[PDB]
């Protein structure tokens, strides 16, 4: 029905966010969110979403977020769809007592949808993980 | 978890939403049990749509502008793409309104990808994906 | 609060996996699970997942799936983001008494990143599904 229908998009909604809807809170400054690059090391040095703090999922601690505010808001990404990294980490996060949103589309669509990078390489960067780099 | 569990969250989902395979269907036999429409912004419908598809910007969904809308169709409601919310948002207010909706995956940006033909001023010539940049 | 979002996330995972994940099973050799191509047959044999079994979605049920372990993990995929095949094929296995869970990015992202392929085409098969190839099969 109409009601339940409500309830589950509302709820859907609640613990994610868009490309779109980020781009406008760090291109107003909103300092409500902290934006946290799940992947590798490596991969946030060569190219990742500014203003993002680096954390890989492996990594989300007790100490590694010694400096976090409760207050805000935790948002995490990963490269893209096809990953469940954000999703791990945002878990990781609520068990840690944080609010936290996973962005849908990671870095890859953030890239898409023309968004700046920063790091080492950039643009230039990968755009996809690869499997056997490793 | 256990297969009882399981099954229902998959069906539930598969109640909240549609995949342009189907929907290429009931376009193709031209079903008329559902409404096709787009939520994006005005400009961007103009200039490049799915068939049989309305334009009704997300931030507009209200009682004006879904008056001639009969609640005896399923919406379907579709936005840029995976990394775009709209749909979603757009289905809870659908929902709202006493509607029977549904969002679809992949939006006007995997219609495209699976060789869906699509109406409008630029037609295939358009952006595939929204760009942050335009103003 | 963060309780439920716990439960939420990890719930959400539980009936999911991703390329990463499958890709470590593939090369770790783990038996645990058994991979499903859902999509159309021919599709299969063009361009499939290695260690892979072909059954297509709506050709599951209990004929098909009598050689299948109820002890392993059935891991469904479809062709991408934009498919529903895995998920409709993931419910029909639940209601089979199989414990599974979808591939998200399907086999197209397995490919975009960087993952080997199998059959008659390889990684030269299409890569994302055809609209119009279906009236013309
Ligand atoms: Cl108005
Ligand atoms: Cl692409």
């Amino acid at each position: 029905n109409p009601n339940e229908a409500y309830r589950h998009y509302m709820k859907k909604l609640s613990y994610e966010t868009d490309i779109a809807d980020l781009s406008i809170d760090i291109k107003k400054g909103y300092e409500g969110i902290i934006v946290v690059d799940v992947r590798d090391a490596e991969a946030y040095k060569e190219c990742h979403i500014p203003t993002a703090i680096s954390i890989p999922g492996n990594k989300i601690n007790e100490d590694t977020t010694k400096r976090l505010s409760k207050e805000k808001v935790i948002i995490t990404y990963c490269w893209g769809p096809a990953c469940n990294g954000a999703t791990k980490a945002a878990a990781k996060f609520a068990q840690l007592g944080f609010r936290v949103k996973e962005l849908i589309g990671g870095i890859e669509y953030w890239r898409k949808e023309n968004g700046e990078v920063e790091g080492t390489l950039g643009a230039k960067a990968d755009l996809f993980w690869n499997m056997k780099k490793e």
